[PDB]
């Protein structure tokens, strides 16, 4: 068959794959990105398309105009099971037309020297001599299977993460998900019927009921349109998560219009840690592939951008030391461990803390206000939870006269301060990855057990 070498090799074109082709392109190098889908389906995965203005900004991504953005949030009305407490959460963000977006970001990388095949899938890694050397790909727009060879391959294939794990099991970067470390979400977008109250602000609903281990959401991308959804902990036993949607929808959507529907469906996210390493030889992994999907509330779009800049600045780095080893893309891991992974990894804790805590528990922790505005802020942005603020929620929790896992939320900050200074001394060098990977283990299974 036909072989063509190229330095880099990006499989998937979604946020994470744009976003890495993006910011490789113009600096020497010779990179061909792939999707199976055909260029005018490129990023139209279900997604809840709400995304953080302050990640546009960090990486120096451009802003979405025009139909790329929908609806400009300000932001976010959280319920409680009850529906008597609504807590509000200012910041501004965007309700996108995520393929559009997406297809920008791809065109715009096409300009600036980056060639890219729609409708091709890569079927089989090239693995030779101990090293990721490329991939054999499928382009059934001309019918041809390509062998291409690269010095760096760049996996971003989402949630299927179809091409690692064709690797050998041996590598560190065919690191599986565990069930109980993703949530199965599902999404609809209707029009409604009256136009929509405060449409600027998202509504999210905690329920551990209508939605076991995750939440429902209203998320307007209009004055009379909105994605409404739901996710829920997977590897629990529950039933499929369509009975939960049309089961409950009337109690958090009664104003959309059913005959209007436009999209539906779901996919499965990631909510856990990032792997333990997201560079090996030959190889980088960015996106849902390599789990950089936020464990809390689920938002992955904003931190696979950020994965994507990681992994142009580690391929860069790996070519002028001419390095294509795990030891010459480790930046990958020490770029974004800083600024997003060390976040996942207390968060993952935190996470398990959640889904585990009873309707009663969010009613009284919401009603009694165990935490103000300025620390929930500084929660799922940092992955802090400060242990004078556990300290004041506590005193709160001490008026609970009944059992209940709210008693210990100081223990929990604890374990989330821990792990995160063991993610923030993440190992310098791959011959200490299996060191430390067993210490966050320790960390984890200890912590599952003190929630019991
Ligand atoms: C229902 C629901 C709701 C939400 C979300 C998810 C889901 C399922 N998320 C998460 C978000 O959708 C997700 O984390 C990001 O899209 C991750 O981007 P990726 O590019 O890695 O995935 P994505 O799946 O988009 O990228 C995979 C791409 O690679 C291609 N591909 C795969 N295998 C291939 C192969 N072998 N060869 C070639 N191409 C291949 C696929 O065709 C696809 O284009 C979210 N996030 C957020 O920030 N806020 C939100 O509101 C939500 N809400
Ligand atoms: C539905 C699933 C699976 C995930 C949803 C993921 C979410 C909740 C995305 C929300 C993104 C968004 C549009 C946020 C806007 C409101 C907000 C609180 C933004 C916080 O970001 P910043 O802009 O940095 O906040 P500040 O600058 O105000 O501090």
């Amino acid at each position: 068959m036909k072989e063509l070498k190229y330095d880099v090799l990006i499989i998937g074109g979604g946020f994470a794959g744009s976003s890495a082709a993006y910011q490789l392109s113009r600096r020497g190098l010779k990179i061909l990105l792939v999707d199976s889908k055909p260029w005018n389906r490129i990023g139209d995965k279900p997604c809840g398309d709400a995304v953080s203005k302050a990640h546009f900004d960090k990486l120096g991504m451009p802003y979405p105009k025009g139909e790329e953005l929908e609806n400009k949030i300000n932001g976010i009305k959280l319920y409680s099971p009850d529906m008597q407490t609504v807590w509000t959460v200012n910041g501004e963000g965007f309700e996108l037309n995520a393929p559009l977006y997406n297809q920008r970001v791809l065109k715009e990388a096409q300009d600036r020297g980056v060639e890219i095949w729609d409708l091709t899938t890569a079927m089989k890694p090239i693995f030779e001599d101990g090293y990721v050397k490329g991939a054999v790909l499928f382009n059934r727009r001309t019918n041809e299977e390509l062998t291409v060879y690269s010095k760096v391959v760049v996996e971003a294939t989402g949630y299927s993460r179809s091409f690692r794990s064709k690797l050998p099991p041996e590598l560190p970067i065919t690191e599986d998900l565990d069930d109980k470390d993703a949530d199965v979400a599902y999404r609809e977008v209707l029009l409604t019927k009256e136009d929509i109250e405060d449409h600027d602000y998202l509504r999210i609903f905690f329920d551990q009921e209508t939605s076991p281990g995750g939440y429902w959401w209203y998320f307007p991308k209009g004055k009379n349109k909105v994605n409404v959804g739901l996710g829920i902990q997977g590897g629990m036993g529950y039933p499929s998560i369509h009975e939960y949607y049309k089961k409950y929808l009337d109690k958090y959507a009664p104003d959309v219009d059913k005959s209007k529907l436009l999209v539906k469906g779901g996919a499965l996210v990631p909510t856990r840690r990032p792997l333990y390493t997201m560079a090996w030889n030959g190889i980088i992994v960015i996106g849902d592939s390599g789990f950089t999907v936020n464990p809390v509330h689920g938002g992955g779009k904003g931190s696979a951008m950020i994965s994507g800049y990681c992994a142009a600045k580690a391929i860069l780095s790996a070519f002028e030391t001419g390095d294509f080893s795990a030891s010459g893309l480790w930046d990958m891991n020490i770029c974004y461990v800083n600024e997003y992974g060390a976040k996942q990894a207390s968060l993952d804790i935190f996470r398990r803390f959640l889904q585990k805590l009873s309707n009663d528990d969010i009613n009284y922790g919401m009603k009694k206000k165990i935490i103000k505005e300025e620390d929930l802020h500084e929660a799922s942005e940092k992955g802090d939870l400060h242990l004078s603020v556990a300290d004041k929620a506590m005193r709160v929790i001490s008026g609970l006269g009944r059992p209940s896992l709210l008693f210990k939320l100081k223990a929990v900050a604890e374990s989330m301060k821990k792990i995160k200074e063991l993610y923030l001394n993440y190992p310098r060098s791959p011959s200490s990855l299996g060191s430390w990977r067993r210490e966050v283990d320790n960390v984890l299974t200890e912590f599952n057990k003190s929630l019991s």
